[PDB]
């Protein structure tokens, strides 16, 4: 009794909701299955082709802190700014915005005036 494949199964869904993955399918040698010393099925048991589905959301990313501006004071109470850009990476395809401030500020220069 040789052996002799089963019915393909259905095709699993897509690997991933985005981007690019596989969808796969599988056979048995039960069909029936071999004997001792009979032969076994030839071919593959699993058949795993391709899916591509709409490219996967990008989250922002903040990029590097500007330097920052030089304090508006040299002694009692200053105020120097900092600014960011979210474009490290930019959100595409519904990609969550950067969490945080575009400009920072702080106080400098606060000493003997
Ligand atoms: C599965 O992957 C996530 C990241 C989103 O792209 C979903 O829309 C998709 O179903
Ligand atoms: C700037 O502030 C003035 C008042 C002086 O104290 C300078 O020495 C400082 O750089």
């Amino acid at each position: 009794q040789d052996g002799g494949w089963s019915h393909w199964s259905p095709w699993s869904s897509c690997s991933v909701t985005c981007g690019d993955g596989v969808i796969t399918r599988i056979r048995l040698c039960n069909s029936p299955s071999p004997q001792m010393n009979g032969k076994p099925c030839e071919g593959e048991a699993r058949e795993t082709k391709a899916c591509k589905k709409d490219a996967c959301p990008i989250n922002g990313g903040w990029g590097p802190w500007s330097p920052w501006d030089i304090c508006s004071v040299t002694c009692g109470g200053g105020v120097q700014k900092r600014s960011r850009l979210c474009n490290n990476p930019t959100p595409q395809f519904g990609g969550k915005d950067c969490v945080g401030d575009v400009t920072e500020n702080q106080i400098c220069n606060k000493q003997d005036c």
